[PDB]
């Protein structure tokens, strides 16, 4: 039954990220399922963490990492015993590469593509090594190593979705007021930057309050609220701001608002925030780019819209608020969706290939042997 993983994160916990977020929700997942599991990356001094994450410290023409570096990550590996290491990321130069240049045995490599998708892979020990550790380190940065990865024989590549906790979300406690019999719109991230698409939003508010004079624009992220009041001219009372808050906050808000618009130029990247919005029970209306296309799968688990279209997005939102059951048919079919994106569906999955690399008394090893 139980397993011994080793998890290789390349980022600092410092600061917040895509990342290190999915490494640890998945790391305390296994650990809640019964496995042994450890986790390294850079030093986080300043943020207070789970004593199963270990710190191998920072550094970095073409250069690599110091030698502490390597004797403290060459140590973590040895006495670790681990089952499978996974690695996270494992850009070159990174703390990830170093692991997997330093390791032996059943490794698995993880590329997060896109916010919502996930590439895994297992690397190869024979005589291909040297060739295909070149290739794991351009499959970050270029489509062709992605490619060659999904299509080459003996290589077990597989796409699993990123996971989420759906009940953080659905057992939310709703915000302070809320509820608003003048229904909420939720918009989520940072509002200066176009390609988030506020201006859309802001193009659609004078019809949207028009058939819904009392609405609020809940606004989560962080921006400059001045100059955003100043092109919403008398509109302006109709914005609020949370600014950035922190992950619950935003499980609140989310789950506190009656629609969530996401008006996005393009991301190519985007899309979990949805799958949250309707994890969160939260109806959502979103720009018809191809991830939230697929997201919301075809428009079945919600409103798509033409990209830079705020005529569209209007009558979209307008029709979600004055039409209660075609709003909950919406949330419901999500709900439906959401399935797939929990973790003790992607932790399963991804176990699937822990189990699939790792043999009885193999353990992971320094090379060489």
């Amino acid at each position: 039954g139980a397993m011994r993983i080793g998890m290789v994160c390349p980022y600092s916990f410092d600061v917040p990220g895509g990342v290190q977020s999915h490494v640890l929700q998945l790391a305390e997942v296994l650990r809640d399922a019964g496995h042994e599991v450890s986790v390294l990356a850079p030093a986080s001094p300043h943020v207070k963490l789970p004593d199963y994450v270990v710190s191998g410290g920072k550094a970095v023409a073409r250069l690599r990492f110091g030698p502490a570096t390597h004797r403290k990550v060459k140590k973590w590996i040895a006495e670790g015993d681990f089952d499978v290491l996974h690695i996270h990321e494992p850009n070159a130069p990174s703390l990830s590469m170093l692991a997997l240049q330093a390791a032996e045995g059943p490794i698995v490599a993880t590329f997060h593509t896109s916010t919502t998708k996930s590439l895994t892979l297992s690397v190869f020990q024979g005589i291909l090594r040297p060739y295909h550790e070149k290739i794991i380190g351009r499959i970050a940065v270029s489509d062709l190593a992605r490619r060659w990865q999904m299509e080459a024989l003996g290589s077990d590549a597989v796409e699993i979705p990123n996971g989420v906790d759906v009940a953080s979300f659905a057992d939310a406690p709703l915000l302070d007021g809320y509820p608003r019999e003048g229904r909420t719109v939720l918009f989520l991230g940072r509002y200066d930057e176009p390609r988030k698409g506020m201006a859309v939003l802001l193009a659609a508010l004078p019809k949207l309050v028009a058939r819904f004079p009392d609405v609020e624009i809940l606004i989560v992220g962080r921006g400059d609220e001045d100059e955003l009041r100043e092109q919403a001219g008398d509109l302006a009372g109709h914005l609020r701001f949370l600014g950035q808050v922190d992950d619950a906050t935003k499980a609140s808000a989310m789950r506190s608002a009656d629609v969530y618009c996401a008006p996005h130029l393009g991301g190519e990247s985007f899309g979990i925030v949805l799958v949250e919005a309707m994890a969160a029970g939260t109806a959502v209306v979103a720009s018809d780019l191809d991830a939230f296309r697929r997201v919301l799968a075809d428009g079945d688990a919600g409103r798509l819209v033409p990209v830079d279209d705020a005529d569209g997005m209007a009558a979209a939102l307008i029709g979600i608020l004055e039409d209660d059951q075609l709003r909950a048919g919406y949330v419901a079919r999500a709900s439906e969706r959401v399935h797939r994106y929990d973790w003790s569906v992607v932790s399963a999955q991804i176990m699937r290939v822990y189990e699939t690399v790792s043999g009885a008394g193999i353990k992971v090893q320094v090379s060489g042997a």
